């Protein structure tokens, strides 16, 4: 009855109520620390990194340095961004998993005020980081496939839609995974599960993608998305 | 003999001969009268309608009115336009049906000079208005669907071609129905009928679409699209 | 002697050195709190806002509520975004201003390690906030002008360049004022004085804007722009 | 007095009152007849025209006919439009002029119910047809100029604004003329009269442009623009 | 182990070795002689073609010849180019096959080098020219179709990819045909063959497409494509 | 005298068509042939290597970037190869154009309707005419890079497209109308002043010359036509100093 994007909205509701409300701070804080620590580092090495990527040129081709400069400078940033993002989700991987349990007990009425402890969090770290690596393995190859498909002057027009649709579906697997993996469910079994809910989890993943495009709101958005995903897992069925 | 778009042309021929020659003036004359009557009222009401759609705003945001004015003024115009066409087509519905019948008797040779009588027209009105409503009910949801699909950044590129192709298929169903409905044929039965004749009525629909973009020529073109569709019905199966 | 976009570069150096590094953490924490506070506010009021703007309609026009809904949701979003920006800048105004003085004493050689104190910061707040209000009062009119010029289908092509040319100039008056305002210097007087350094401060503002197009940069760049602007005030004319 | 375009708006008020707008239905009904005639004609001869325009080609180049077919067809269509747009406006020239007088007596209070008689219309025809022909002469060179400039890849960017600004300015000279021409004023004297105040005509013609973009509303926007122009002639 | 676009590279290698390096010169010589004569021809007759294709208009409509001018000029140019491109490749058709055979024997170790003889080339000419005429018969209708498809306002977006995919596929059928036609390969069986090998021959055809986008490098790239197509024929 | 505008290029094509000047049309093509035939092989063998030079060395983790970085440098390299080639070819065409311009002049002035080609005087021209094309490049490439950097700015590109076009036309005037002018020991600055006084005429000439040189197979006939047309522009409009 709740199928579609409605879950996301409801997930936000689940985050606003006390005792789950303070867990919302986790992603931002991660990205905060990771930013502040890394930013300074990046600041010092930015100049050096481009100097490594740029080839040595003779005096006659030295003019190419003017055209090649903006490139690697862009590329470095593109790397520094992606690298950071890559780490952020990794450090955010356990917390989200830990959250997906704590949301669930509230969804079913078991304990409306779940408690945070580092013990069970550190105990979750390996399966949930490894699971973040499985997600990365499922995503990144297909991403490079669609992107190289888009670099072709003829074929990009079919790549833009495939890109979008895939990114939505990935919003389904990324977040609905957290309760599925917390129920020790196989990767294949969960992807088949989402394949059976493809319309529902495509709507959920879709509005999740959209609301996750808002830059500052990303950080309040993700916890809502996790909780909404847990709700998805409870309202669709955890039989597998 | 004629398969493909050729029917439209032949429809023109049929409308050129005496006795069917004046009905070409029915659509044009309708849109004249309709406009002449409505324009007046519209002029007075237009100003008010936008003020209604425009939100009531506080002092600091009042500058937004300067930017919201064009949008709402645009929107109302669009609505004011569609309504017009929507009403016009409705009023054009029976006259078309009455033509598709009267063209048919000429195509099959029963009466070389059919007469116009308001009696059987008014007798037609409720059913034919009902069918134009069934057509709008078929079209408007799929149209909206395509449009929402166009506002999606990734999927818009797949939205344009689908819009064209559907608008063509719709040109088949709008006009080939007039004789089919005159023959008391089920809606789904005609849609499957045309789905088996996909190519033929997709060609007829195609040229009918193109020619009916030409702005004022529409009102002379349409009766040709009717007669042409009656020909599509006569020269191809009347079987049910 | 020392000139061009290099100021920004040099300004960055001043921020990295022992004694001036932690001041960069002042705006971020603010933007954190300001975000954390406002975002929750937005979360709760969002419905009421989009419902306020939306007009009350009769039953048959109720379908319009579907087209007006995304619109207002966007509009509200934009307000929420711009309002945030507007507030953020304002709160950033004194921390910027307070910095422009503290950078200065480091540039001159009195004290290599300045200390932060809430007393004189709070003593600065009203003057500097009123200052940046003078800035918004100088900027927002010319901005609205160029924007009404760009809405005209014909003139919009000359609006894009005219936009950029002003945006670079603005970069000068925003930052270079911070030390000047600490020296009790008049608004129109500073406008006249910088009207002479137009080229230098336009290079400063040029690299300032471009370098401000990157997201990572901004959080570390505004301090670099403030320090570089202080440096610009010291090595060139402080005369009055 | 009335800043920017209010004249058009005020002009529309004038047209909506009974007595000043049955006059609107006159040229429209004619252009209807014109429309019906020209369309039927083109129906009969469209094939003759495209076969005339198409060159005779060999069997190896016969497939070229397949690319030439859409072309002349387009071309014929275009001519057919412009001819009509040209003729209709031509036929519209006197009625508008005849209206511009009949508007003025209502503006100044002379006669609240103007009388329509074919006599004084036919008497206007030569002067007002000549006058609209002068307007076509002022317009077409600068229009072709901007179109050719707009074909240029680099300079096309300067052709789009110059197009709009001209298309707006022209809306002044056509309409604000109808009263001036009724006052027996020289062409050059009127262009100096309009260039005397650029902003005013620029707003009047500006909204008149935008409002003449609305598809069926043209038919009511034009009369408004005439009377507003009459109003524009009287108040200033 | 060698599948994919690598064949292109390898074909290049085969053409670098002595005795096969003389085979590179002929397509260049064809484009050269043919080009020089046909271009001198083009300059004198151009005026007659554009004047021939352009229709007779009355003197009022005379101005239309100004818009039709850039068009027909363009059109003639396109014909001029296509005709050249049409003829050019025809004359290269047998030299290709005659080359293809001489490459195959090098792949299997049969021949270190063969002295060219006009005899066997002339013996090939009618069959292989009939073969490339059949290639034109497969190609040109799909192209005109895709072009009419690109004229459609909605479907033009689906025309852009459809072109490329076919342009690549054609580059498979064009070159991999030449060894096939050396073996009297029946038309249906080769098209099915390349349809069963879609990935390999489509990558081969792909790099062939792209490297053939390079203008003067076309001339050295085509022999590499022929050699690569023979290797594609032998190893799979 | 009445011949002002872009008509010069047409008339120049006419001059190249009459006997005595007709085979000089083959001077550019042959050049572009030879320069290609010599270079082509070299380039191919070393193309693979050049991209590998410009491409950065990346670790195990950043190796995937090679999939996106590869096509880039390959294009970049190609571009350079093209520009450099077109650079070099134009240099070799510099004396021939000048020589042709000189020879065209005697046909235009009715002195010798069938001028003879001799390697003596062409080789005599080489140093002057090359140096003068180096000056042409010096006038062009800085201003061109300026327009390109200006087009890189997000706000100002819209003003970079027209400026680019107009400057390209103007450079057509400078390049071709210079050829007769250099033959009469005319200074660089003073010819820029003279063309600046003929800006309407030579800007039309440079306009059609530009367009005709955009068509690839046609440009081989048009380049001589542009030289001759430029000689006629020099003859019919003051060659005075
Ligand atoms: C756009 C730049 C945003 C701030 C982060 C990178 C700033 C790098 O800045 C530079 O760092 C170099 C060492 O890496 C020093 O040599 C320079 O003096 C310093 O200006
Ligand atoms: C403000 C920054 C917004 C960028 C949002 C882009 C969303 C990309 O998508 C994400 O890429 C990540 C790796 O980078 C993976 O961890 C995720 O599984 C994948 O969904
Ligand atoms: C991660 C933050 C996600 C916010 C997703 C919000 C989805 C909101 O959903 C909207 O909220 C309103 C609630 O009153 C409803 O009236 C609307 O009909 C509903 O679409
Ligand atoms: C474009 C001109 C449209 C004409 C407006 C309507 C018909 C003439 O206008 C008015 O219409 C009224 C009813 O609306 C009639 O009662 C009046 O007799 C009338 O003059
Ligand atoms: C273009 C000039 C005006 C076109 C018609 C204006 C409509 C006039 O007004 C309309 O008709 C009656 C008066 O005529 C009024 O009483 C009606 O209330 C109004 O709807
Ligand atoms: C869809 C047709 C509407 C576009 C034409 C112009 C509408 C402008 O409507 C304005 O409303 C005013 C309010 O009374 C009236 O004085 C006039 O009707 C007019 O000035
Ligand atoms: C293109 C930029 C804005 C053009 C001017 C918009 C003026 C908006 O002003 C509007 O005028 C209307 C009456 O004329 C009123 O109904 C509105 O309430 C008022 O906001
Ligand atoms: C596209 C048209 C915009 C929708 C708004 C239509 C007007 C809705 O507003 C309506 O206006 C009427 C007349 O003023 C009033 O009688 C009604 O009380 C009011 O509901
Ligand atoms: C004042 C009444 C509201 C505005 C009327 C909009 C009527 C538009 O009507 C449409 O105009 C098209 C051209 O635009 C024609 O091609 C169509 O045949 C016609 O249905
Ligand atoms: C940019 C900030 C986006 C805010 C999206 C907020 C959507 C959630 O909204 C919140 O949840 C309720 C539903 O339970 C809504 O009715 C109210 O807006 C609010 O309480
Ligand atoms: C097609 C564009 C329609 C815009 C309609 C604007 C008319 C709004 O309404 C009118 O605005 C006038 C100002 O011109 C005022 O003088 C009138 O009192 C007012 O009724
Ligand atoms: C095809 C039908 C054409 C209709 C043309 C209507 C001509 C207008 O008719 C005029 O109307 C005036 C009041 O408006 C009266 O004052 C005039 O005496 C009358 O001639
Ligand atoms: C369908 C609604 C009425 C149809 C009749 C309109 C006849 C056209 O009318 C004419 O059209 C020309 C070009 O659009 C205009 O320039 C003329 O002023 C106009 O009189
Ligand atoms: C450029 C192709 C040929 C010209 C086509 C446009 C013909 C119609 O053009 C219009 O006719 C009116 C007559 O009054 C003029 O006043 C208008 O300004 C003019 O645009
Ligand atoms: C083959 C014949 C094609 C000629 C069709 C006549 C088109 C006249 O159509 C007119 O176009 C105008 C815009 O220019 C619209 O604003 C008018 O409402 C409409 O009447
Ligand atoms: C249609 C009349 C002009 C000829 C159009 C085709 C242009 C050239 O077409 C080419 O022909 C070559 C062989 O000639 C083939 O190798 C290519 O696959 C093909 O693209
Ligand atoms: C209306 C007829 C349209 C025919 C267009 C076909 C023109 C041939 O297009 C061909 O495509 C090849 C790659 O695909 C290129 O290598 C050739 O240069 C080329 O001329
Ligand atoms: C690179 C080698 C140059 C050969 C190309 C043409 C140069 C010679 O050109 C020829 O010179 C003859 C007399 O010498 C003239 O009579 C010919 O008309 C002329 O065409
Ligand atoms: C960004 C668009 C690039 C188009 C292709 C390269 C155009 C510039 O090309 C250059 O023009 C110069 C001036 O005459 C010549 O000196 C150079 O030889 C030539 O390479
Ligand atoms: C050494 C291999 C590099 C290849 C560079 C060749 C680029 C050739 O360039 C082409 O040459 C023709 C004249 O020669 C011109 O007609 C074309 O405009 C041009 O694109």
């Amino acid at each position: 009855t709740l199928s579609g994007p409605q879950y996301l909205g409801e997930g936000l509701k689940l985050m606003m109520r006390p005792g789950l409300r303070l867990f919302v701070l986790l992603p931002l804080s991660i990205n905060l620390i990771l930013f502040i620590g890394l930013i300074g580092f990046a600041i010092n090495q930015f100049s050096h990194w481009v100097d490594w990527l740029m080839p040595s040129l003779p005096e006659w081709l030295s003019f190419l340095q003017f055209i090649l400069w903006p490139l690697f400078v862009t590329l470095v940033l593109l790397i520094v961004f992606f690298t950071f993002t890559l780490i952020a989700n990794l450090i955010a991987a356990p917390f989200n998993g830990f959250l997906a349990e704590k949301v669930e007990v509230v969804v079913r009425g078991t304990d409306d005020f779940p408690a945070f402890s580092w013990a069970e969090l550190m105990a979750m770290v390996p399966r949930t980081i490894g699971r973040e690596l499985r997600k990365l393995g499922y995503f990144l190859p297909r991403a490079i496939a669609l992107f190289i498909l888009s670099l072709i002057p003829g074929l990009n027009l079919i790549a833009a839609p495939l890109w979008l649709l895939f990114g939505v579906w990935m919003m389904a697997v990324q977040y609905i995974d957290y309760p599925a993996d917390n129920h020790k469910l196989g990767w294949n079994e969960m992807l088949a599960w989402l394949r059976s809910k493809r319309w529902a989890c495509m709507g959920f993943g879709g509005i999740t993608y959209l609301v996750l495009l808002i830059p500052l709101v990303n950080l309040v958005a993700m916890p809502a998305a996790v909780a909404g995903a847990v709700l998805f897992w409870v309202r669709e069925g955890g039989d597998q």
